[PDB]
């Protein structure tokens, strides 16, 4: 039927079908379009108090809860999707990863390099697509596949 990970769902508020991807946590109204050895991704990480390393270049001790991090991630996605703000503008300013200085770019990578939830989301994204919140031991990511 649909590309890897995609499924139909019903909107609770509107009643229109939409599409949801249980690997990338992407969701969208439109039916998804149509694996490589490597992909290239950028990401925006929001760390929290249960992150493996509760520290980042933004904050020496990161104290926010997982739920507060998820709300930050959700707001960033809203601003990206609405075009009020660009993915790399937000990554540069707010990602708790050192790759913020590279606009969130992590470069090319193969399978078996990144943490598994990140890897799987990255390889299920089509070029140009963005994930929803992706949970790993580092925190919560928004992932943009650039190549
Ligand atoms: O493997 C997933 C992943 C990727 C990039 C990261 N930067 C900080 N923590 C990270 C975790
Ligand atoms: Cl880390």
């Amino acid at each position: 039927k649909l590309p890897p990970g995609w499924e139909k769902a019903m909107s609770r508020s509107s009643g229109r079908v939409y599409y949801f991807n249980h690997i990338t946590n992407a969701s969208q109204w439109e039916r998804p379009s149509g694996e490589p050895a490597r992909v290239r991704c950028s990401h925006l990480l929001v760390k929290h108090s249960q992150s493996r390393r509760p520290s980042s270049w933004r904050q020496e001790k990161i104290t926010r809860t997982k739920e507060e991090a998820l709300e930050l991630i959700n707001g960033y996605i809203q601003k990206i999707k609405s075009g009020e703000e660009d993915f790399e503008s937000l990554a540069s300013q707010f990602s708790d990863c050192s790759s913020a200085k590279a606009r969130g770019d992590l470069g090319a990578f193969s399978r078996g390099q990144m943490q598994k939830p990140f890897e799987d989301a990255s390889f299920a994204l089509r070029t140009g697509e963005m994930s929803g919140p992706v949970f790993t031991d580092s925190g919560i990511h928004i992932i943009l596949r650039t190549e």
